[PDB]
């Protein structure tokens, strides 16, 4: 494994994939549900704003950060990732606007939807034609 692209991963394999990869893997600290995920496996870590390398390359980050700006912090980074779109619910975003704020980013990336069906509904965007 070493493209990017869009697929349909939960959590579990998004966290498997980076351990593997040891490729950088954004966190919305906001999802106290993804929290907990995380805190309860990687407990000797106190959660930090910012670049949390312990076990996996994390990259917490705070949903009142404009999605652009927020992008703009891994963009500089350069590093390859795998999350779920990060201006999506995490921002109140639709799964098209998410795409779109998304395409700013320049680093290469794994993106994640909640179903298969999903997934080439948004590639369709990151196309735009």
């Amino acid at each position: 494994g070493s493209h990017m692209g869009t697929v349909s991963w939960n959590l579990r394999e998004m966290l498997a994939h980076a351990e593997e990869t040891r490729k950088l893997m954004p966190i919305c600290m906001d999802v106290r549900a993804i929290m907990a995920t995380i805190q309860r496996k990687y407990k000797g870590i106190k959660i930090q704003e910012g670049i949390v390398d312990y076990g996996v390359r994390f990259f917490f980050y705070t949903s009142k950060e404009p999605v652009a700006s927020i992008i703009t912090k891994l963009n500089s980074l350069n590093e390859p990732l795998v999350t779920m779109p990060i201006g999506y619910v995490t921002h109140g975003f639709n799964l098209e606007e998410a795409a779109r704020c998304m395409r700013s980013l320049k680093a290469p990336a794994v993106v994640s939807v909640s179903s298969p069906d999903a997934v080439t509904t948004y590639n369709g965007y990151l196309t735009s034609s």
